[PDB]
Formats: C-alpha cells, sequence, structure tokens
C-alpha cells in the first residue's frame, strides 16, 4: 500500500510534489490519471467526450481502489477522484495528503495547453472557483496532513511533509 496518498486540485503541485516526495522516501509514483489511460488504452479527455464523466469517475474508483491495494510509493490521485463517495471509503486508513492552492495561484499554474475536460475557457477562474467550492471540504474529510503550496518552494513544502510524515500527529 502506498507510503502517501496526494490530492489536491489541478495546478495543486501533485505531480511534482509527487515526484520530490517520492525521491526523499525513496520509492517510485504513480498517478492514477496515468493508470486509467494505461488500463483502457483511451485519453482521458475521449472518454469524458465520448461515455461521459459518470462513466470515467466508476473507471477511476475502480483504478483509484485497485491502487491503494497493489502500490507501495506514492500515490497520485486525479483532482476529482475524492468526489467519489467510494473513493473516499478507500482512503480510510492510508495517509492523506492535501496540498491546498487558492484560486489565483491554482488558475496560474493550470493555464497552459493540457487538456482539462473539467477546467477549460472561457471564464476558467469561475471553473476552478466552483470545483474549489465543491472539493474542498471532501479533500479535507480524507487527509491526514495538510500543506500550503502556495508560497513555498515545492522542495520545501516536502519538508514540511518527509518530516511530518515522521513524527507523532
Ligand atoms: O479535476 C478533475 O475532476 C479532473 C482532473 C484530472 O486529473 C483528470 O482526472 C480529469 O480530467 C478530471
Ligand atoms: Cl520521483
Ligand atoms: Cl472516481
Ligand atoms: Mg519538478
Ligand atoms: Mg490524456
Ligand atoms: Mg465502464
Amino acid at each position: 500500500a502506498p507510503k502517501a496518498v496526494l490530492v489536491g486540485l489541478p495546478g495543486s503541485g501533485k505531480s511534482t510534489i509527487g515526484r520530490r516526495l517520492a525521491k526523499a522516501l525513496g520509492v517510485g509514483l504513480l498517478d492514477t490519471d496515468v493508470a486509467i489511460e494505461q488500463r483502457t488504452g483511451r485519453s482521458i479527455a475521449d472518454i469524458f467526450a465520448t461515455d461521459g464523466e459518470q462513466e470515467f469517475r466508476r473507471i477511476e474508483e475502480d483504478v483509484v481502489r485497485a491502487a491503494l491495494a497493489d502500490h507501495d510509493g506514492v500515490l497520485s490521485l486525479g483532482g476529482g477522484a475524492v468526489t467519489s463517495p467510494g473513493v473516499r471509503a478507500a482512503l480510510a486508513g492510508h495517509t492523506v495528503v492535501y496540498l491546498e492552492i487558492s484560486a489565483a495561484e491554482g488558475v496560474r499554474r493550470t493555464g497552459g495547453n493540457t487538456v482539462r475536460p473539467l477546467l477549460a475557457g472561457p471564464d476558467r477562474a469561475e471553473k476552478y472557483r466552483a470545483l474549489m467550492a465543491k472539493r474542498a471540504p471532501l479533500y479535507r474529510r480524507v487527509a491526514t496532513m495538510r500543506v500550503d503550496t502556495n508560497r513555498r518552494n515545492p522542495g520545501a513544502v516536502v519538508r514540511h511533509i518527509l518530516s511530518r510524515l515522521q513524527v507523532p500527529s
């Protein structure tokens, strides 16, 4: 089972923190979005476009649950996985690091050409605020450590992580 599960909105640093925390802990990183693409042979965008979000969430839940059982390193969950009650259930007992980010920073960090079915223009900031407002309690409900990625150098936030995993609380 994972040493740590990372959750948070798109732009919260899951891929990069993932990478640094994993190196620090000395194991592999698995991103459940990547795992979904590997298992299905499909892009996430095609699943959303052609089959819809609800089908995506069921697939995702299955993959997340498998990963929680079979992966031994750092696991990063796609931003919306926590909207699935079964995903929340499966996370019980695990170490769950919530990467918290404000809307301004998250919006800036997600504005390139990455395809994002649930975060595409116009009014991307409005869409980001809506995801944040809805998902905030869900992230909080599952997390065991929360770290602020707004301003600290990643390498830093991670220190809050390696150190924090190690001592009581
Ligand atoms: O915020 C979301 O719900 C998503 C985030 C991505 O990681 C992908 O899992 C997908 O585009 C859905
Ligand atoms: Cl790594
Ligand atoms: Cl899901
Ligand atoms: Mg990096
Ligand atoms: Mg894709
Ligand atoms: Mg299916």
